[PDB]
């Protein structure tokens, strides 16, 4: 059936604002993941998932009579999809048993590795999700061959759709760089915020860069891919060497065995897919990438083999039998097992961007330290293993169970303990007015409260007004949030914030990240006041007060916003239309389109936009909240042209006269033309709907203002 | 960016599932449309209308000053895409102003039309929905031009995003027939659904069949499309010379002066399209359709010089300025009035489709006793503009408002008005004892109310278990409801019904609607029994039963259930697989996909399956209320395979030893592969999940049963 998306393949894409809803969802709207992981018992699934590492199944036989190496890469790539620069992807939704992910061709035979999976999910069932199970797998597989974790943390509730993703913009598997639509530019830069270098790959080509088996060129694309998942040198040398420690490849004959994906395969198939014509097509004979590489002498025990045969040999290069380019050890002896013949040894063997961490020139001197030092190669591998399986999990106060490491770790952007009482309503209404009687205009206090909160994303679930992070390096220099504006503004709060604090007893203070909403809050409510409405803003205290020490300012640099269209701001010129980027952070604001509509008519009104530009002010009563943004906007009156300077501005003159009444961006525009858009804009214009107006404002302000509040939870 | 669509573009589309939820919609969760219009000032928004109708824009001016015409072909058009084959389209969501309606070629400067409107929908605000306004509307436009309307009902709630409906499978606007995705086979059958002859128009081309301008051919065309749209011959030849007894079309110059539609224009365009470099580009040179035509000497008043002018000239075959066919009267002066220019006039014109009015052997017939007699022309076109502007509002208890017309009419699929005490739940007890004491089984009691009450789709609300027309024809005889097996069941029922009511005092009486309905409560509450729950299921009376003379046999043929999944029923071999039909099936049910999952789950165990095929019963306790059917389906043990006979069923056997062990089709195994599907099959195959298995059912069970019952809204 020709559908809207086929007509005009150029057009916005709200759905993807309108997925997760509560029609997807078979638990009941009340179901508390967290409740129920808190009442399972760990111990007795960790117990079974024991056994089942050695309890072979006849239709995917265990390599070596253990599954520990399978259920690693298959909890690695759960985790490996993860982009730092959106922060989309990762483990923390169980996305790896939805399309298109559970069909990627790196996660070939993983579907066999989850299906071993259903008979503890079933046993246990809402008590422990998918998404929890996956990674928890891993670790017992790690522990299960003498390798000690540093912890786990339950509390990844599961998701019932497909996450949007951008993935690139390729329109066949696995394409090499350089085709109509390249993932690379200049030299060889990879597109943000993209993180693989080819379409349907968790990082790099195991044979090399577009299949070129060198592996000083294939370090730079390890480097790179890494880097954009948040490992450096050392992390990365560790994840990779650690993994290959265990296990094996498959590639036992040619892939041209191996039939459709999951997504593509016959109904019987039953939600698998790969199935193999080559001989018993498992086992044995097993082919999932194609390379037939076993890295050490007992694949199914820790060891510091890895790094022994990675120095201790020269390497050659080979072709599996599929046909993949590898490596194997000059002159050695037959000392590697086989996965299923007692008699039969093999030679080690190596893939190209293993060798890449000896020949790589910084890998090789972190390399030579782990080898000499193998204690260090198991602590960077345990805290790289949890960092992996972690990042994307947010917040400390959402890590469940008795496992959680205790130690803080500065990638978690930790926030202190809360020692004091907290602020009560009469205080926060004291505050509210002191902020409102210093002479920081609506504005001002909008913009600073917007600026701290909506740093927020929900695909990690990093950012946000927790830690008081907008006054520490980088926060306060990026241009969206007006650096000297800013800083005067904070002058003011801190200095209302140590008088208030030195007024008190009892011990009860307020923090700086709790007095910046707080003041914001008073903004919103003051503009409703101003256009004759008497509303509360709501207000939840009790954020606290992070230090530059515990924030790492590389890391951070991910979530400046580049694009914000709530504050009308793009910091340069992008490919992408500035409308698909709104809908993109409305996205990680976890926005519905109703609410992306509201709010960023009241933003408009209320004086946010960097710069204090015109651009969408639709309004003779600034800082006044009115819905004078959706009036205006509708008015029939008004004719819009772009402008001959830039055609991403348009002028908005009046039809009959031809005088200029407004200008607006694109990102303002888009709210008269996009069908479903306009929709909403009417409903806001209305003249029934002022009240109504104010009242959903509120309502997505607080939301905003609440999204890293786990501690509320 | 490549999306799942791209990659499987054959894969099963659940999202239709979970469209329209609370996410996208503007409105709080509580807002109740019909509260809202039963307050508006029906006269003060009709009073505003007759104002539009003269005030001319000049953006759009009005021909011969008067909108009433566009008004009428924009109502028409929001009416126009309905069929009755799945009840989709329709004037009753509003969807002409999304996507792809408002930008279809037939729809051409509606987006004019609808613009004109704003100020009026601003002003009553949620009070009115575009939907009733757009109807409401054309209305007014026929009541200034001094044709008396038969009545109107408002309660048609707006929609905010597109509905999901099947227009057919060419990638070209307007594509002629025997392309590659051809809506037409054999001698010219168009494919259910679809009631329309070219992808983008309403029904017929009206140049003639594939742009040949032959009336009798054409005419085929109109009395096909019009009777899948509902229409007989009578109600179409009143709609078609009601129609165009005003107005005009609009095709001054070529059609490449015309730009973009409104999906694809500039966002400058503020929601606009068809933006012409012809001349003004507007009014005198308007170019819609590319034909110019005007019908009669009043175009902006009722007449009955439609047919003075088709019966009083003889034709001729010419070209309008676009280079479109169509015809003009031989010989005759020009009487008909130009739009815009008081000093030309020009000859009567007719189009090719207006011809096959006179030309058509049955038509001619109807034409010339409206000709001949006026007022019956008169009242059928009346009684026929309410019919179409109504069809798809379902039972007469949604009507709102003060015109709602007194007469009830065959299409409103009437059922009599409640008339006595209604049963209480000490009565309910006593019949549901009385049927689980007649020996009526769990099988029987569920698969005829299921029969009953799974005739309802929410597209144009007709159907249900209200009524009780499963013992009348043709729901009676259908196959999927198995004659003899309900005939049996039905006299039981009624003997138990008889029973009651000869025993009752007052006028109490319990209709057989509510005890088919009643019976299938206590059928479920059984089988929950016999697998050792105690479960009362909820059972609301008020059904009242409809006669035979009120059940039109021709009309309920498009409610039989040609496939039903969810009782493993296929009529015969269709295009479309099983699996998609389900999904379909689930949507006119208004069902989401857990919903539809738990349901099916739960009725292959208490053999509901038409003919008691085993396929799909995966339970060795049919009759049971439990979770077998999702237990058994996740099993790994069963390895599944197509069967050599029949390539669509499939054998599930122990991997192990070979033995058979279920049969099942691909709506069974869909549950298995699918991998948003096996998700939610996985929450209910759990073994924490037999409570919740019970329960969902129930209440989906319950929803069913109360599809139809607007009464209770
Ligand atoms: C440059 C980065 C990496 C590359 C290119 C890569 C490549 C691969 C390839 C091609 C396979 C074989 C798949 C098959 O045929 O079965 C594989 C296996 C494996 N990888 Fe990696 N890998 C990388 C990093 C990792 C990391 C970070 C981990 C975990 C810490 C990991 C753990 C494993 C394990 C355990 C297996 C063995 C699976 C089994 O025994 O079935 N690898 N790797
Ligand atoms: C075979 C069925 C029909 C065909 C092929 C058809 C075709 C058309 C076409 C091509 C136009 C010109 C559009 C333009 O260039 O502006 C039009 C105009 C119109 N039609 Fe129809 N029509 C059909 C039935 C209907 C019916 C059932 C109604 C209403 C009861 C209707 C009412 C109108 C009116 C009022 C106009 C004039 C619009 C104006 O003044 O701007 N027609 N028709
Ligand atoms: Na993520
Ligand atoms: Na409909």
């Amino acid at each position: 059936g020709t559908s809207n998306r086929d007509w005009w393949p150029n057009q916005l894409d709200l759905s993807i604002l309108h997925r997760h809803s509560s029609l997807s969802d078979p638990m009941g709207k009340d179901f508390n993941y967290a409740q129920a992981f808190e009442k399972l018992d760990l111990a007795a699934v960790k117990r079974d998932l024991h056994a089942l590492m050695t309890t072979s199944q006849d239709w995917w036989p265990a390599d070596f009579g253990h599954y520990g190496g399978l259920f690693i890469r298959m909890a690695w790539h759960s985790a490996g999809t993860y982009r730092t620069a959106d922060g989309r992807g990762g483990a923390g939704e169980g996305q790896q048993r939805f399309a298109p992910l559970n069909s990627w061709p790196d996660n070939a035979n993983l579907d066999k590795a989850r299906r071993l999976l259903w008979p503890i999910k079933q046993k246990y069932g809402r008590a422990i999700s998918w998404a929890d199970l996956l990674i928890l797998t891993g670790n017992v597989a790690l522990e299960s061959m003498g390798f000690k974790t540093f912890g786990f943390a339950g509390g990844r509730a599961d998701t019932w759709e497909p996450e949007d993703v951008y993935w690139g913009s390729e329109k066949i598997w696995l394409e090499l760089s350089g085709g109509p639509n390249s993932r690379y530019s200049g030299d060889r830069q990879l597109e943000n915020p993209l993180a693989a270098v080819q379409m349907g790959l968790i990082y790099v080509n195991p044979e090399g860069p577009d299949g070129n088996p060198d592996p000083v060129a294939a370090a730079r694309d390890i480097r790179d891919t890494f880097a954009r998942m948040a490992m450096n040198d050392e992390e990365t040398v560790a994840l990779i060497a650690g993994g290959h420690t265990f296990g094996k490849t498959h590639g036992a004959g040619p892939a041209s065995n191996v039939g459709a994906e999951p997504e593509a395969a016959g109904i019987e198939a039953q939600g698998l897919g790969w199935k193999s014509a080559y001989r018993t097509g498992k086992g044995a004979d097993a082919i999932t990438s194609g390379l037939e590489v076993t890295w050490t002498t007992t694949p199914t025990q820790w060891s510091h083999n890895f790094f022994e045969n990675l120095f201790g040999y020269e390497w050659e290069l080979t072709k599996s039998p599929a046909g993949a380019h590898q490596w194997v050890a000059k002159g050695a002896d037959a000392v590697i097992p086989d996965a299923f013949d007692p008699s039969k040894k093999h030679r080690p063997t190596m893939l190209t961007t293993d060798l890449s961490l000896r020949f790589d020139p910084a890998y090789e001197k972190i390399s030579r330290r782990f080898h000499e030092n193998p204690e260090q190669f198991a602590d960077a591998f345990a805290r790289a293993w949890f960092k992996l399986t972690h990042r994307d999990m947010g917040p400390r106060a959402r890590y469940l169970g008795p496992e959680v490491p205790a130690e803080v770790l500065l990638w978690q952007d930790p926030i202190p303990a809360v020692d004091h009482p907290l602020i009560d309503a009469a205080d926060a209404a004291e505050l509210k007015a002191k902020v409102l009687a210093s002479g920081l205009t609506v504005s001002q206090l909008v913009s600073t409260a917007w600026a701290a909160a909506s740093t927020f994303r929900g695909s990690d679930k990093r950012g946000g007004a927790n830690g008081a992070r907008i006054r520490l390096a980088p926060q306060k220099d990026w241009e969206a949030n007006q650096p000297e504006q800013l800083a005067a503004v904070l002058e003011t709060l801190e200095a209302i914030r140590t008088a208030f604090n030195g007024a008190q007893r009892g011990g009860k203070q307020v923090s700086l990240a709790d007095l910046i909403v707080l003041a914001g809050c008073a903004g919103v409510e003051q503009a409703a006041k101003n256009a004759g409405h008497a509303v509360t803003v709501p207000f939840a205290p009790g954020r606290a007060d992070a230090s530059q020490e515990q924030t790492d300012v590389e890391s951070m640099a991910v979530l400046e916003p580049v694009a914000d269209g709530f504050r009308n701001y793009l910091k340069g010129k992008y490919r992408v239309p500035a409308e698909v980027l709104l809908v993109d952070k409305a996205q990680l604001l976890t926005l519905s389109a109703p609410e992306m509509t509201v709010l960023l008519g009241g933003l408009r009104v209320l004086g946010a936009n960097v710069g204090q530009s015109r651009h969408g002010v639709f309004t003779a009563r600034e800082q006044a909240l009115t819905n004078d943004f959706f009036v205006n906007l509708l008015d029939m009156g008004t004719e819009w042209k772009p402008t001959a300077a830039d055609a991403d501005v348009f002028e908005g003159r009046d039809r009959a006269t031809g005088e200029l009444k407004w200008t607006g961006t694109r990102v303002d525009l888009v709210f008269g033309s996009h069908s479903q858009l306009r929709a909403l804009a009417e409903v806001y214009g209305s003249a029934d709907a002022q009240e109504k107006f104010v009242r959903d404002f509120v309502a997505v302000w607080n939301k905003v203002m609440n999204l890293d509040r786990f501690d509320l939870a």
